């Protein structure tokens, strides 16, 4: 991703935490930006100290369920009318409930895939397929999908249950999504933030070191944002017991066979991966 | 394992009716739950051409919450409380997610998502008061995912989505199983038998096995284990030395206190 300026880009919960660093963040790059987000309020002030800041002709505000399709399309049609064509879009929305899965209700699973999963696939299913055209029709070249899932999609406990699962779908979705955007040069990424700011509260990252983090992440259309060193061996370990849990087999029958062909579809996919790199 | 009554999605061919039959062998009771009426009815006359007895058949749309309550209550009525729960319907396809509508989404959602959603909030808090109750001991649910949970190619997008899903929903449940002796295992096999894929009575014995152990990850096949060792040594590779930030070293002792926990719980588990 060469260049920022003259690039439009839409953040969905943009108007705080995260969000509010990541719109600061491109503005600071020379974006124009659109933040969406689901209360009108927070949109009215997070617009009224970027305008202090001195960003207020390069940003707009839309109110926004990212649960909704319809209304995904019709925000989308607004900011690109008045900001033309974006080529960024950040699915950064997001929600969260501390419970075990056995605890939750139907209503729980409903708010929070429509939130976390829906918005990520109405945003991609909004976005995306206009941004395929545009390259295709030589009017676009280049541009980003930033999906914010959360440390959550690699470590995994009994708690926050239904947030674990949306996590690691919006993982499954950025990586494949990544994989076949590559021959339209269009970057994917998934930002895997831990802590963001017993005064837990105090110590969380700063959502404008996150945002700076994610653009030098993006220009390398890096898969994986791990915008936190701090996991780091603790993942390591996870990854060491999923291995540990390979058992020793006997060949089925059929083995060689199997093996032969899924060596096969196994370069071609290090091949993919050695690309994005 | 003998005296259980078992519920088995997808149960009327591949993968399901392997850990059907291996089940029965085991001394269950089992239901097979399928979308096509005659699928099930061809799978319970392989079956009694070898006790029937021991199984039923319930034809049932995964996706549908009410369907689930109904065949579950049947189900039960007949057999009694279902302490083994296979989420193992599927469907799958081939297409990149920015070639795929909204309705390729709800229909994948629907069957390998809401599927195991609707099969966990049928059967788990039925099954939790019973332990409360100690009416039930000891229990275990698998839910089929797929080496798609780890091995995530441009197509196909969504099934890779809808089963990296099921693997986060299945971990998150194991741990918080374990305090009711729940078992809860995530299946992750390659291919099924199109000539050489694993016989689906092979990955059922094993899955039985794994069950036994309350393994979180079942890899019924030895295939993969070299490219995933590979692909995970590529995302630490991901990981960038940052420079320490404000409130680094404190949020830091705070990470290595809750994944001190956390590695605990695990170690519990194995």
């Amino acid at each position: 991703l060469k260049d920022f300026a003259g690039r439009t880009a839409f953040v969905t919960g943009g108007a705080n935490g995260v969000g509010i660093g990541l719109v600061r963040q491109l503005l600071n790059q020379g974006c124009k930006v659109a933040i969406a987000d689901i209360r009108q309020d927070s949109i009215d002030k997070a617009l009224a100290t970027l305008e202090a800041e001195g960003s207020g002709p390069e940003v707009m505000g839309v109110q926004l369920d990212v649960a909704s399709r319809e209304g995904f399309k019709m925000a989308a049609d607004e900011v690109e009318a008045r900001f033309g064509p974006v080529s960024i879009l950040c699915n950064n929305a997001g929600v969260n409930l501390f419970q075990p899965i056995e605890e939750s209700s139907y209503d729980d699973w409903d708010w929070l895939l429509g939130v976390n999963l829906h918005g990520v696939v109405n945003g991609v299913t909004t976005f995306v397929p206009r941004m395929v055209e545009r390259v295709k029709a030589g009017e676009q070249k280049g541009g980003h999908v930033v999906n914010t899932a959360s440390m959550a999609a690699f470590l995994a406990a009994g708690s926050p249950g239904i947030y674990n699962t949306t996590k690691f779908a919006v993982r499954g979705l950025s990586e494949s999504l990544h994989y076949s955007l590559l021959k339209y040069e269009i970057g994917v990424s998934v930002l895997c933030p831990g802590l963001v700011k017993a005064g837990v509260h105090e110590f969380g990252m700063e959502p404008d070191v996150i945002g700076a983090r994610v653009i030098e992440a993006m220009k390398a259309n890096r898969l994986h944002i791990f915008s936190h060193p701090d996991h780091k061996e603790e993942l390591r370990e996870v990854f060491d017991e999923i291995i540990a849990e390979y058992q020793d087999y006997p060949k089925d029958p059929g083995y060689d066979q199997r093996v032969a062909f899924e060596k096969f579809r196994a370069d071609s996919f290090a091949e993919a991966r050695r690309q994005s790199r």
